[PDB]
């Protein structure tokens, strides 16, 4: 299995050189719609974009655009949306796409403040007293629960589209302690996460694509992501062995840019995937 690659890699000290190459074979599609002068305030990073062909739309004939790509996994039979953090501005749109799209989860892997920055609008309401409706797309969120834990947090939301008077439970996994543009160091930490995750049903076909985001939207949430597709087609096959990470990150690297932000997500990708083997191959 891959745990030879890693090992070699690592006793080669040639991450960077391995995550360098990964950029330099990674997909280089147009991004017009996002560069659009209207669309400027719409994006958190000048240089994190969503390229045309994979960004969702909103069904708005006003402006459809959100900073937001559509991670289609065809092999593996699982999506994705990756998007970055809602900017004030961009709440209602992000609720808005949750909608449309049909999302049951919603994953945060970072925090509204990191390194004395906001990184993120606290898109979600944290008093169930207090609930948050967006005007602008006109629907309604409220806070129904929260079960906080050591290092992560899973909230459960009522959205309402105020139009329709129709309502949806959503599931918010918040993971808390994960250092912006770093590893959260332990697979076990994460795996937890991401099983918690997946028992949930948030991650299953019968529902719209999971959201998943962090303050771009490409570095813990490439993570995140690539990690549980490797897993996803090893269960399928059932065989660790046929499955190549490289090969995986550069497929989703074709419908969002720059997934997997440093050299050590990836060594870190590669640890969490092969230990969640273990699990995945019987050892539950």
């Amino acid at each position: 299995e891959m745990e030879k690659e890693f090992e070699q890699i690592d006793k080669s000290g040639s991450w960077a050189a391995i995550y360098q190459d990964i950029r330099h074979e990674a997909s280089d599609f147009p991004c017009r719609v996002a560069k659009l002068p209207k669309n400027k305030n719409r994006n958190r990073y000048r240089d994190v974009s969503p390229f045309d062909h994979s960004r969702i739309k909103l069904h708005q004939e006003d402006n459809d655009y959100i900073n937001a790509s559509l991670i289609k996994m065809e092999e593996a039979q699982r999506s994705y949306i990756l998007t970055q953090g809602p900017l004030p501005n961009t709440c209602g749109h992000f609720w808005e796409m949750v909608w449309e799209q049909k999302s049951r989860g919603v994953v945060m892997l970072n925090r509204v403040m990191e390194k004395g920055s906001l990184k993120c609008a606290q898109y979600w309401p944290q008093k169930e007293e207090k609930e948050m409706i967006f005007e602008d797309t006109n629907l309604k969120l409220t806070l129904i629960s929260e079960d906080i834990k050591s290092y992560y947090t899973v909230r459960q939301l009522e959205l309402e589209n105020l139009t329709t008077q129709e309502t949806r439970e959503i599931l918010h996994f918040h993971y808390t302690t994960w250092p912006d543009f770093g590893v959260p160091e332990s697979p076990a930490s994460f795996l937890n996460f991401l099983f918690k995750v997946r028992e949930s049903g948030s991650l299953s076909p019968e529902h719209g694509p999971v959201v998943v985001h962090c303050s771009a939207g490409i570095g813990r949430s490439g993570t995140f992501c690539l990690a549980d597709t490797c897993l996803l087609l090893m269960d399928k096959r059932k065989d660790p062995s046929s499955v190549d990470i490289k090969k995986v990150l550069l497929d989703m690297r074709k419908f969002r840019m720059g997934l997997i932000a440093t050299a050590e997500q990836l060594r870190f990708s590669y640890l969490a995937v092969i230990e969640g083997a273990k699990f995945i191959m019987g050892d539950s």
